[PDB]
């Protein structure tokens, strides 16, 4: 699916995060420190750009995201 780098994309934008258990277009581990990404989580599914599927994951991620509530390098409303 998509790349690490793939999120860059989204700086300072919106995006919505769609949990699926097959198939993602991200494997995404949440972690608390030293992630490729920080993230602010909206309770808002309103302009979002895009659809990423995300698959959680505990181990071997494509990515790892951050939850941050302020300064964060994008957005992402969960469903």
């Amino acid at each position: 699916g998509y790349g690490k780098g793939y999120l860059a994309m989204f700086k300072n934008k919106k995006v919505r995060f769609k949990v699926v258990n097959s198939f993602p277009d991200l494997k995404v581990q949440f972690v608390t420190s030293f992630p490729d990404y920080k993230v602010k989580i909206s309770n808002s599914s309103s302009f979002c750009e895009e659809t990423i599927k995300i698959q959680v994951v505990t181990s071997f991620p494509d990515v790892k995201l951050q939850k941050v509530t302020s300064f964060g390098d994008f957005e992402a409303y969960i469903d």
